[PDB]
């Protein structure tokens, strides 16, 4: 597997706040192109290969400072990580998916050489919070060609996904009461094809805005979930397969082995 990077992983090196590679970062502008700009973290080490990217994406009337957290730590684990802002706050999760294949786009073709250098223009995912899960739910209707999808206590009217053909990762919070799993991230998993990749990890005692701050839990199995299939990185179905049993964890579903 040529997109391997890092060493084997083990538990703790999974839930590290800080991974093997260093991050370095770039601005975008907000006047870009299809989306309202944001910020590029990617590893400075250049001697293991070229990165996959995921864009993140915030929720209604959030802003990428929302997602801010992402940035570092999952960028030092072997990932260009874009945390965006969209056109306006009151954007749609349509819209939402729009934007988030718009800052993909913006890598490929437009971003700094330091970036362009160190991007696999074909190894792209998306991840959003809230309205941004189900925009990153669009996205990937929108681009079936998207390696994963993380969609973080996902907020979508639509509640049927059965032609979705990437590996889609949702997290829900147990005590979400504006986008309760009971009609928003338990509807979207079990609406999956079955024959896709995907899970359903549901924090206990969380609320709709644990995505916005560090969590451990959160982290090691975004990172697992990236790795396995933004890298093809078979080294981290051991963490995903079989359901992960950390207490944080109050209901895991899955279509494991993979
Ligand atoms: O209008 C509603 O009912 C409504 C429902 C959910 C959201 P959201 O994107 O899950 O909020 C999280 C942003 O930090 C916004 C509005
Ligand atoms: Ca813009």
């Amino acid at each position: 597997n040529p997109y391997e990077r890092g060493p084997d992983p083990t538990e703790d090196s999974i839930e590290a706040i800080r991974g093997p590679f260093s991050v370095a970062t770039e601005r975008v502008s907000s006047f870009a192109s299809g989306f309202g700009g944001g910020t590029i973290y990617y590893p400075r080490e250049t001697d293991e290969g070229t990165f996959g990217a995921v864009a993140v994406a915030p929720g209604f009337t959030a802003s990428q400072g929302s997602m801010s957290w992402y940035g570092e730590r999952v960028a030092s684990h072997g990932f260009i990580v874009f945390t965006i802002d969209t056109n306006t706050r009151l954007d749609a999760p349509g819209q939402r998916g729009r934007q988030l294949l718009a800052a993909l786009d913006y890598l490929v073709e437009r971003s700094d050489r330091k970036v362009r250098e160190r991007l696999d223009p074909n190894r792209l995912a998306v991840m959003g919070h809230a309205m941004g899960g189900g925009g990153s739910l669009e996205a990937t209707v929108m681009r079936p060609s998207l390696k994963a999808s993380i969609p973080l206590t996902p907020w979508h009217l639509d509640k049927t996904w059965g032609q979705v053909q990437v590996p889609t990762f949702i997290i829900g919070a147990e005590l979400d009461t504006i986008a309760p799993v009971s009609t928003h991230a338990k509807p979207f998993y079990e609406s999956l094809p079955s024959s896709l990749p995907k899970a359903y990890m549901e924090l206990c005692g969380a609320t709709h805005f644990a995505p916005n701050i560090p969590n451990t839990t959160i982290a090691k199995y975004v990172i697992s979930w990236l790795k396995r299939f933004v890298d093809e990185d078979t080294r981290y179905s051991q963490f995903l397969c079989p359901n992960p049993t950390d207490r944080a964890i109050c209901e895991y579903r899955s279509t494991c082995p993979y």
